């Protein structure tokens, strides 16, 4: 599926960028994206 | 010497990545590295 970003105090889907994400270590509970990739995960 | 990262509440050495480091200004008490470099410093 396509993943968006929203604020915690208001529902508003937004593009996933480096202005609202932080890099973390890999966990087994994280979603593995293969078809579509946000610009933080693209290279 | 080779440097690793560990949590503050449990001792477990880990590779130094961008997921656990922040970029800071130069200081005189910081370690000078010439032989080996973490990927935050190599890139």
């Amino acid at each position: 599926p396509e993943w968006y970003y929203t604020g915690s105090a208001f529902y508003n889907p937004e593009p996933i960028t480096l202005a609202n994400t932080r890099y973390v270590s890999k966990d087994t509970k994280y979603q593995e994206l293969n078809n579509k990739l946000p610009p933080p995960l693209l290279s």
